């Protein structure tokens, strides 16, 4: 098993920022990070 | 009723970025936006 987190938003104008960021940040950790 | 969105992440280093952003972006729309 393991643990994680989850965020919810009711605005599409803001989501576009997180979603797109999710991909960018996803690479930040998946690659190096230390 | 209505509609919204939800994002999930399994990394704390990245979440800190979205979470903190969630508050910042939340104000972007909640205030003006057009």
């Amino acid at each position: 098993d393991g643990e994680y987190f989850t965020l919810q938003i009711r605005g599409r104008e803001r989501f576009e920022q997180f979603r797109e960021r999710n991909e960018a940040l996803e690479l930040k950790d998946a690659q190096a990070g230390k």
